[PDB]
């Protein structure tokens, strides 16, 4: 795969792994649970970079979630829902892990695509004129969103736990979606320099702090008394990365 290039395969098996896995490990999606499940769901629909049909299939599920006025959802429900809107001729039935693949198969896989897709809804979501209040404050709802999702819904607890440290600790701060982009983007590569040479490392996939310069050179500050990294031109690199026009179709 390509480290600059994003597959439509990996943010694809996102979506079908936290609708048919993640969302299913929960028997009775009832009260916070639920309310983080709807909160994600709706970025989704409108932030998620999907194809026509994808977009369509979000939309729907999206609705049918409002609609549903139980304040208490059985799994065997929605399970039903994805199924009547066939989330599997839209999605897949299978994950394809592409950019994700790991050297083995408990290396990098679904967390990877995660990572991936909480970093395009943010730029999506500050890559789009929210000059209007009604839609300034549906930007806003991405990073909590994304907090809501992992707390409730995110396989590992590990991992759960490291980001809601950063999470509690100053989340509060942000301020702007493109404030919110850097703060993902900066998380993540705490958790990068936390996870560096460790033992479960993918071997063939070691952490850096991303983007390399191999990546983007013109991301990394070249004077020691000054920011390690130019913010404008990550911001930048981000935006153009994680954008449709980087996205390798999945044909
Ligand atoms: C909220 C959360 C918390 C986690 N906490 C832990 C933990 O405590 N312990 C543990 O073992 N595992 C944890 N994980 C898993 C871990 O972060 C990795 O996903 C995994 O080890 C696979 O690593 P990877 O090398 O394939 O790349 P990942 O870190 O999964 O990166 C995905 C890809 O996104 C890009 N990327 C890298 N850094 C950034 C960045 N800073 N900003 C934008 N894009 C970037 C790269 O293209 C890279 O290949 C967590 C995952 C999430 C989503």
């Amino acid at each position: 795969a390509d480290r600059s290039k994003i597959y439509m395969a990996d943010l694809e098996s996102a979506l079908h792994y936290i609708l048919r896995i993640e969302v299913g490990r929960f028997p009775v999606l009832e009260g916070q649970r639920l309310v983080a499940l709807k909160k994600f769901v709706a970025v989704l629909a409108k932030y998620f970079p999907g194809r026509p049909l994808v977009q369509n299939f979000l939309h729907s599920v999206n609705e049918w979630l409002k609609r549903q006025k139980r304040n208490k959802i059985p799994y065997s429900f929605f399970k039903t829902a994805l199924d009547d809107r066939k989330e599997g001729a839209v999605l897949a039935k299978k994950v394809n892990w592409i950019g994700c693949q790991g050297s083995e198969p408990h290396f990098r896989g679904f967390p990877c695509s995660l990572w991936v897709l909480f970093h395009f809804l943010t730029v999506q979501a500050a890559r789009q004129n929210v000059d209007h209040s009604q839609e300034a404050a549906k930007a806003k709802e991405v990073l909590p969103a994304i907090r809501g999702y992992v707390h409730y819904f995110f396989g590992c607890r590990d991992c759960a736990s490291h980001f809601e440290q950063m999470a509690a600790a100053s989340m509060h701060r942000v301020g702007s979606p493109n404030a919110a982009v850097l703060w993902l983007w900066s998380s993540h590569n705490r958790v990068n320099a936390r996870l560096a040479g460790a033992p479960s490392e993918d071997p063939q996939f070691p952490k850096v702090q991303w983007p390399p310069r191999e990546l983007c050179s013109a991301c990394h500050n070249e004077r020691l008394d000054v920011p390690v990294w130019d913010v404008e031109a990550t911001l930048n690199f981000l935006k153009a990365h994680f954008s449709p026009s980087n996205i390798i179709l999945d044909f």
